[PDB]
């Protein structure tokens, strides 16, 4: 081929791979409709990772390479915790790669640790989008366990919800291990949601009359630590109707991100 590997990890397996004639040294992600994937190429953000090269002969990606993932650094941060102002910073940044993309009517639909890619200088970047349409269930928003097939933008800002609550309390925050498992966590946590909170929740494909009623428990109960811009700013990202919850870029003006900077995490590579 024309590079060098190195495996590093539901599309298919993604290498570390360098050019053989540039040096460069990208993550080759091999998969296994080409006119718009080739739109992502032209479209560029700090806070998205870039996609350089598309190659259908099997569909190949060649994307930047990024060191780390979130899902690394959580787990190296666990006994500590990630520092409060890093935690703001990344929820920051992801927020002005979603409000980018959503603003190109393009959603994630996969947000988890796993593909939050961290460097050096303290950036964050969105990866692995699921556009190509064990799975990990538990950054999945209520909407798409009942089985609308219209997802929305609101979709990603349920999931960056979860991982905000993750990074905070060094647990995930809704671990289920299938559907109705993950379905029954939010609901326990947030309320069974009825036609209140979540008017037309009763006509979902996938809604039952049957589903068990819990009450909802408080969000000083949820994320402990957190203060009350965070909390706040929490519950708006977990609102059940994906109209009540918060777009990325309202996000971006909340009280929570006032004081916002941009720390450098310690990395080991
Ligand atoms: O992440 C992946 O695996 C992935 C897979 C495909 C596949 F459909 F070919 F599979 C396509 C794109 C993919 N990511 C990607 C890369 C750069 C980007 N730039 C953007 C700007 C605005 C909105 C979105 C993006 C965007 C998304």
């Amino acid at each position: 081929n024309f590079q060098k590997v190195e495996k590093i990890g539901t599309y298919g397996v993604v290498y570390k791979a360098r050019n053989k004639l540039t040096g460069e040294v990208v993550a080759l992600k091999k998969i296994r409709a080409i006119r718009e994937i080739s739109l992502l190429k032209e479209l560029n953000h700090p806070n998205i990772v870039k996609l350089l090269d598309v190659i259908h002969t099997k569909l190949y990606l060649v994307f930047e390479f990024l060191h780390q993932d979130l899902k690394k650094f959580m787990d190296a941060s666990a006994l500590t915790g990630i520092p409060l102002p890093l935690i703001k910073s990344y929820l920051f940044q992801l927020l002005q790669g979603l409000a980018f993309c959503h603003s190109h009517r393009v959603l994630h639909r996969d947000l988890k640790p796993q593909n939050l890619l961290i460097n050096t200088e303290g950036a964050i970047k969105l990866a692995d989008f699921g556009l190509a349409r064990v799975v990990t269930l538990w950054y999945r928003a209520p909407e798409i366990l009942l089985g609308c097939k219209y997802y929305s933008t609101a979709v990603d800002i349920w999931s960056l919800g979860c991982i905000f609550a993750e990074m905070v309390t060094r647990r995930a925050l809704f671990p289920g291990d299938s559907e109705i498992d993950q379905l029954f966590r939010i609901f326990r946590t947030l309320g069974t949601p009825d036609e209140v909170v979540w008017p037309g929740v009763t006509s979902m494909p996938d809604y039952k009359p049957s589903f068990p009623k819990w009450a909802r428990q408080d969000f000083s109960k949820v994320v402990p630590p957190l203060d009350e811009d965070g909390r706040s700013l929490l519950s708006q990202m977990l609102h059940y109707d994906p109209n009540k919850r918060i777009s990325a870029k309202a996000a971006l003006a909340h009280p929570f991100f006032q004081d916002v900077t941009k720390p450098v995490p310690h990395l080991r590579l």
